[PDB]
DNA sequence: GAAGCTTC
DNA sequence: GAAGCTTC
């Protein structure tokens, strides 16, 4: 996740 | 180095 | 299955 907490998703 | 998960 | 970048 993210940043933060990629995405989802990229 | 490891917890921080949906989108096509 | 790839498709990803980080806060702590």
């Amino acid at each position: 996740t993210x940043p933060g907490v990629t995405x989802p998703g990229v």
